[PDB]
């Protein structure tokens, strides 16, 4: 039956992006990747089957898919080709995704706000906010 995470389930499309190029600079993304990545208007498809949550991104830049169980670390190859160790947890009603690689860490938090799914990507002191609405 229903879980709280079902608030995230569905098909979402990106409607606005603030400071993403600066976030990607902090992450260490190189120029050509930043330019083509920052142009993309991905769809994000989130589904839940038992204990497994799947988040897919479809765009003209890259399609990616992760499946995971909350609190259980997994390997992830990111859209910019970092190989990272990821763990995703739910804190209150916020999905918090921490990615670790090469001594560095970045946190992506996803939360519902009104009819939007707001994604906050933080690398040290730089925050990018990416807003999606239902497709
Ligand atoms: C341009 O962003 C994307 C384009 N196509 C597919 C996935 C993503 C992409 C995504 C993404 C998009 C939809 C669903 C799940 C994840 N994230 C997570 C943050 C975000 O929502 O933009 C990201 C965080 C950082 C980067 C930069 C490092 C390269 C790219 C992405």
């Amino acid at each position: 039956g229903s879980h709280m995470c079902d608030a995230f389930v569905g098909t979402w499309k990106l409607v606005s992006s603030e400071n993403f190029d600066d976030y990607m600079k902090e992450v260490g993304v190189g120029f050509a990747t930043r330019k083509v990545a920052g142009m993309a208007k991905p769809n994000m498809i989130i589904s839940v089957n038992g204990d497994v949550i799947t988040i897919k991104s479809e765009s003209t830049f890259k399609n990616t898919e992760i499946s995971f169980i909350l609190g259980q670390e997994f390997d992830e190859v990111t859209a910019d080709d970092r190989k990272v160790k990821s763990t995703i947890t739910l804190d209150g009603g916020v999905l918090v995704h921490v990615q670790k690689w090469d001594g560095k860490s970045t946190t992506i938090k996803r939360k519902r706000e009104d009819d939007k799914l707001v994604v906050e990507c933080v690398m040290k002191g730089v925050t990018s906010t990416r807003v999606y609405e239902r497709a």
